């Protein structure tokens, strides 16, 4: 689990969205893996503006923060599941690291702020949905 809360906007994976996001949705891209809802109180992570391509990650998981080279976003193929058809996931980093489902929603970082959430994973690899592309985000 875990979501990015900026200004009045909350950023979760949209295969583990709640009926009250769904409710208060703002946009969501299925082909990204992410949704946005709105809060009535104002969130303080801040969002990264830059083009790194090292952070650090939480893995609940192992209940730590591990550092990692990750890949500039692009359209990666993910394996089917319960919560979309086989099919290439945009926006989409690769770091070399362990994940485990439920590890869905931890927060990437750099130096910058908040880079993107956990949304896949598998053989040693852990994809992260990116972020810093968002600008409407912080206006
Ligand atoms: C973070 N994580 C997810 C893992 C999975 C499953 C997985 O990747 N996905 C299932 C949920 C939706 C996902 C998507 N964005 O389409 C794909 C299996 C093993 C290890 C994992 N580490
Ligand atoms: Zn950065």
């Amino acid at each position: 689990s875990g979501a990015i809360y900026v200004g009045n906007y909350r950023v979760v994976n949209r295969h583990l969205a709640t009926h009250n996001d769904w409710a208060n949705l703002v946009w969501e891209d299925s082909s990204r893996d992410l949704l946005v809802s709105s809060t009535t109180a104002q969130g303080c992570d801040t969002i990264a503006r830059c083009d790194c391509q090292t952070g650090v990650y939480y893995c609940s998981s192992r209940r730590k923060h591990y550092p990692v080279s990750f890949s500039k976003p692009s359209l990666i193929f993910v394996e089917a599941s319960e919560y979309y058809p086989a099919r290439y996931q945009s926006h989409l980093m690769l770091a070399v690291g362990h994940s485990e489902p439920g590890d869905c929603g931890g927060i990437l970082r750099c130096q910058h702020g908040v880079v993107g959430i956990v949304s896949t994973g598998g053989n040693g690899l852990v994809g992260f949905a990116d972020v810093r592309d968002l600008l409407w985000l912080d206006e």
